[PDB]
């Protein structure tokens, strides 16, 4: 299994600024994360986040030896960057791909980031 | 309301116990809940109450400048297995008084296994 020994902190940043969210989680084999995002309004669903996404302002850095860590920063922030950011990590095999055996649940950790003018 | 320290996956035995516990901050000091989700596609999140599952469940909490929360299993079973969460909040309509701008609180998980 995987489980979180740090979880992402909340944070309140303006307009401008630049926030920077930490994971780390433990397994063997050592497990992997990914960021994943959901906007503020009851439109908004949560969606995977990517390295270089949001024209180049997203960045993902991750190592994975003995423990996994992973540090998700953001350039320059606007208002709709607010929102819940949510780290999941797993070490299941089937975890990536799959075939209908269908579905590895990751475990989930999240921050809220609130973007003020 | 953020978390200061998520709870830990772990896996235990049958007739064992566990502890998980969970950290978090915000002003005012956030409410701390715990939640369940068991294995298997039927499964859903529910919450946990003190007390809950004969009386094997048993959740400790103290909000003194920041948010503190222990739940404990007794002699563990199989169905045990699943997922636990924690989830805190301080927004003051979260006691959900009708009033219906649904709050979201913050979630963080752990996953516990319960091996015969």
């Amino acid at each position: 299994m995987a489980g979180f020994v740090q979880a992402p902190l909340s944070q309140q940043r303006w307009v401008g600024g630049s926030v920077e969210l930490h994971c780390e989680a433990v397994g063997s084999p050592v497990p992997e994360i990914q960021w994943w995002f959901e906007g503020q309004g009851p439109n908004d669903i949560m969606s995977q986040l990517w390295d270089g996404a949001r024209l180049d302002r997203v960045h993902i850095h991750a190592t994975y030896h003995q423990h996994a860590a992973s540090t998700i920063s953001i350039d320059t922030l606007v208002e709709e960057d607010t929102g819940t950011y949510e780290c999941r990590a797993s070490n299941d095999p089937d975890r990536n791909h799959l075939t209908r055996a269908p579905r590895v649940k990751w475990v989930r950790a999240q921050a809220v980031v609130l973007v003020l003018e």
